[PDB]
């Protein structure tokens, strides 16, 4: 037993706050975020040794990470930012930085009774996603 098995499954997204203005402040155009802020995707999160891989499955994209916790890595985000992200974990939370053009979001994840709450930040905007088991 080990890191993240509370995490580990397939989740799917049951109620979001915010997102629309978490996505301006991120830059997200007009079209992207009233296409994204549609989506209901499912997350899925795996463990095999020290790799993480949590992919995000939707109408809208498909995409997929695969980490090592501390270790930086390059991801393009489902709305076409070129990023650098590193994720750790924080007293029992995923916490996930993206780094770009001088930029930078935070994303947390984190396990909160049967739900798996995604918490992202954008300067002083939050949006609460709250996934539940698939
Ligand atoms: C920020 C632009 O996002 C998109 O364009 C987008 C399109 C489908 S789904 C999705 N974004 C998410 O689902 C996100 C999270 C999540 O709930 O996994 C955590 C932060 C983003």
């Amino acid at each position: 037993s080990h890191m993240c098995d509370a995490f580990v499954g397939t989740w799917k997204l049951v109620s979001s706050e915010n997102f629309d203005d978490y996505m301006k402040e991120v830059g997200v155009g007009f079209a992207t975020r009233k296409v994204a802020g549609m989506a209901k995707p499912n997350m899925i999160i795996s463990v095999n040794g020290d790799v993480i891989t949590i992919k995000s499955e939707s109408t809208f994209k498909n995409t997929e990470i695969s980490f090592i916790l501390g270790q930086e890595f390059d991801e393009v985000t489902a709305d076409d930012r070129k990023v650098k992200s590193t994720i750790t974990l924080d007293g029992g939370v995923l916490v996930h930085v993206q780094k770009w053009d001088g930029k930078s979001t935070t994303i947390k994840r984190k396990r909160e009774d049967d739900k798996l709450v995604v918490e992202c930040v954008m300067k002083g905007v939050t949006s609460t996603r709250v996934y539940e088991r698939a």
